[PDB]
C-alpha cells in the first residue's frame, strides 16, 4: 500500500458480484422473477473457450435475490444431439404458468449445418415444476416460414402475460429481408396464434434479445443491436403499446431521448430485464478480451460472452431510462480505505482533501484492492472541459486505460492512454449544466461499471485494475476533485 508500481494481477482470485461460473463464461442471460420462490432466476447460455462443434451453449442458471449474491444452479437445459434441431441452444425466455404450475422456458434451437429444406432456427420449449428438472417438449417446433417469416433468423423469444391473461411471445426474425419482431398469442402457452408483426426493426438493423415491459406509465422495448458499428443495448418507449410500436413504423425513428436510446456501451450486451415489484433490473454480459489485453476490443465485434452484470433501471419523470447500480451491490463494499496521493504531475495543487488539476496534470492514488467502490466529485471550469479516470496506472506504467469524460462532446470514451494511445469506444450521456460530476465506480476484479449523475452507465473490462493504482487527470481546461473515497470487499485485517 506504500508503493505505486504496476503489479501483474490476475482474475484467478475469483469473481463475486459480476458472476462467472468456475468453468467457461456467461453468454446471453435470460432473467426471470420466480413468483413462488420470490427471487430472480437468471438462465444463461454457457460459453466455453473453445466450444464443441454442433452442440454448444446449453442453458445454465444462477439464482439471486438482489443482483449481488449468486447461487449457481448448474446445467438446466442441455443441448440436443448433434443432428437435432436444438444441437445448439440460443436465447429465449421463461414464464410461470399458474394454471398448471409449470415454468416454461422457450428457446432457440439452432440446427447444425441445415439443409435447404431445414430451418437453421426454430423456437422450442422445455418445462419444469421446480426449476431443477427440465423436460423438453418433443412435439413443439415453431417455424418462422409457417407464418411468413424467416427460415433461418427466428430467435430470442420473449414471453410476457398481459393483465387480461393473454400470453404473448415476441420473436426476432425477418420478413421480405427486413427485420421484424413477430408476435404470437396463446391462452395456455401450448397453442399459439400469429398476431402478425409487433414492430419492425429500423432500416437494416437487427434487434437481438428483445424485451417488452411496462414500468409506471410507459411501455418499453429493450434490445441489443446486432449491427457491428453499434453492439449496444438500446430502447424505445411509448405511453401506450400502440405508441411504442409506432416508434419504428415506416422507419419513423422516434428515439426515446437525445442518445438514440443507448443505455450502455460496447462492453455490456444482450441485456434483458426482470422486476421483483420494487425494482426492475437489467442483466447483460461484459465481454472478455483476447489475450486479456484491454486494448483489443475486437476488429468488428468484441468477443462473445464474459461476466454477468446486473444494473438497475432508473425511470425519469419524462419516461426516459438510465441505468444505476443495484442497491445490494452498493453494500458489498464495506470498509472505507485510506486515500493517499502517491504521485503528482503537471500543473496542479493539493488543497487539503480537494485537488485542482489544470490541463495536462495527473494525480495517482494508492493501490486499489480486488473488489472496489470508488467515489468522488469533479467540478469542471467550463462545459467544454475534458478529464480522465485512469486504471492500471502504476508510476512505471508505459500505458494505461482511461474513461475520458469529454463535456464538449457530450460523451465518455474508453481509451488506451500513454504509449500506443488509442480511442476504443464511447458512451453518450447528458452533461450537467452546473459542471458537477458525481462519479461512482464499482469493480469486481477485471469488470467495472462507472456511473455519473444517474445519467452515465459505462461497463468496461479492465484487466488488472485490481491491486494497481488509479488516477485522475485533466486533458482540457481545469477540474476540482472533491470527496474522494474508496471502499473494498476484503477488509478482514485485525489491528
Ligand atoms: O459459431 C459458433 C460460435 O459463435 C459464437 C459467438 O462467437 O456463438 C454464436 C452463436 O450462438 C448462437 C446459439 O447459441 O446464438 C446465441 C445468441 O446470441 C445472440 C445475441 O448475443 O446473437 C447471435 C449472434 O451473435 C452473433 O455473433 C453476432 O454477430 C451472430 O453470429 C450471431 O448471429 C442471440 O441472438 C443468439 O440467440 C448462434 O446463433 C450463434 O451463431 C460462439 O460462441 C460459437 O462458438
Ligand atoms: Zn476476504
Ligand atoms: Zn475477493
Amino acid at each position: 500500500d506504500g508503493t505505486a508500481t504496476y503489479f501483474q494481477s490476475s482474475d484467478e482470485h475469483g469473481f463475486s458480484m459480476y458472476y462467472k461460473p468456475q468453468v467457461g463464461f456467461v453468454g446471453d442471460p435470460m432473467p426471470f422473477y420466480d413468483p413462488v420462490a420470490k427471487d430472480f432466476k437468471v438462465m444463461y447460455l454457457q460459453d466455453y473457450r473453445p466450444n464443441p462443434e454442433a452442440t454448444y451453449h446449453p442453458i445454465f442458471g444462477v439464482a439471486t435475490k438482489d443482483g449481488a449474491t449468486y447461487e449457481s444452479l448448474g446445467e438446466l437445459i442441455s443441448c440436443g444431439g448433434r443432428d437435432e434441431q436444438d444441437a445448439a441452444i440460443g436465447t429465449g425466455g421463461t414464464i410461470y404458468n399458474p394454471a398448471d404450475k409449470l415454468y416454461y422456458t422457450f428457446y432457440t434451437g439452432n440446427k447444425f449445418k441445415p439443409s435447404s429444406d431445414q430451418n437453421a432456427q426454430v423456437v422450442m420449449v422445455a418445462t419444469s415444476p421446480d426449476f431443477k428438472t427440465w423436460t423438453k417438449n418433443r412435439t413443439f417446433y415453431l417455424k418462422g416460414d409457417t407464418y411468413g417469416y424467416d427460415k433461418n433468423d427466428f430467435r430470442d423469444p420473449f414471453l410476457f402475460q398481459t393483465e387480461d391473461g393473454v400470453y404473448h411471445m415476441l420473436i426476432a426474425t425477418r420478413k421480405n429481408g427486413k427485420g421484424h419482431i413477430a408476435e404470437f398469442t396463446s391462452a395456455d402457452l401450448k397453442e399459439w396464434e400469429s398476431a402478425g408483426t409487433f414492430m419492425t426493426m429500423m432500416w437494416d438493423r437487427f434487434y437481438a434479445c428483445p424485451d417488452v415491459f411496462k414500468m409506471g406509465d410507459w411501455w418499453y422495448l429493450i434490445y441489443s443491436e446486432q449491427a457491428s458499428f453499434m453492439r449496444k443495448v438500446q430502447y424505445f418507449k411509448g405511453r401506450t403499446l400502440e405508441d411504442l410500436k409506432a416508434t419504428t413504423a415506416n422507419d419513423a425513428g422516434i428515439w426515446p431521448d437525445n442518445r438514440e436510446g443507448m443505455l450502455d456501451s460496447r462492453a455490456f450486451y444482450a441485456g434483458k430485464t426482470a422486476s421483483d415489484g420494487t425494482n426492475r433490473y437489467i442483466w447483460g454480459w461484459c465481454p472478455t478480451r483476447a489475450g486479456n489485453d484491454n486494448g483489443n476490443v475486437g476488429d468488428v465485434e468484441p468477443e462473445w460472452a464474459g461476466n454477468l452484470v446486473a444494473q438497475r433501471l432508473i425511470q425519469h419523470e419524462d419516461g426516459t431510462l438510465t441505468l444505476g447500480v443495484p442497491d445490494a451491490i452498493d453494500r458489498k463494499y464495506t470498509s472505507a480505505q485510506e486515500v493517499k496521493v502517491m504521485a503528482k504531475d503537471g500543473n496542479m495543487i493539493e488543497s487539503g482533501k480537494t485537488y485542482t488539476l489544470g490541463e495536462g496534470a495527473s494525480v495517482i492514488f494508492n493501490r486499489l484492492k480486488v473488489h472496489n467502490k470508488i467515489s468522488f466529485t469533479v467540478k469542471t471550469a467550463s462545459n467544454t472541459d475534458r478529464f480522465g479516470i485512469s486504471f492500471v496506472r502504476g508510476t512505471d506504467s508505459a500505458s494505461w486505460y482511461s474513461i475520458h469524460v469529454n463535456a464538449d462532446e457530450g460523451k465518455a470514451n474508453f481509451e488506451k492512454d500513454g504509449d500506443d494511445a488509442k480511442y476504443l469506444f464511447d458512451n453518450k450521456f447528458n452533461i450537467p449544466a452546473d459542471n458537477e460530476y458525481r462519479v461512482t465506480i464499482y469493480s469486481d476484479q477485471s469488470v467495472c461499471v462507472t456511473y455519473i449523475n444517474d445519467q452515465l452507465s459505462f461497463t468496461n473490462r479492465i484487466y488488472q485494475m485490481q491491486k494497481n493504482p488509479w488516477s485522475l487527470c485533466c486533458y482540457k481546461g481545469e477540474i476540482t476533485v472533491s470527496d474522494v473515497q474508496v471502499s473494498t470487499y476484503h477488509h478482514h485485517h485485525h489491528h
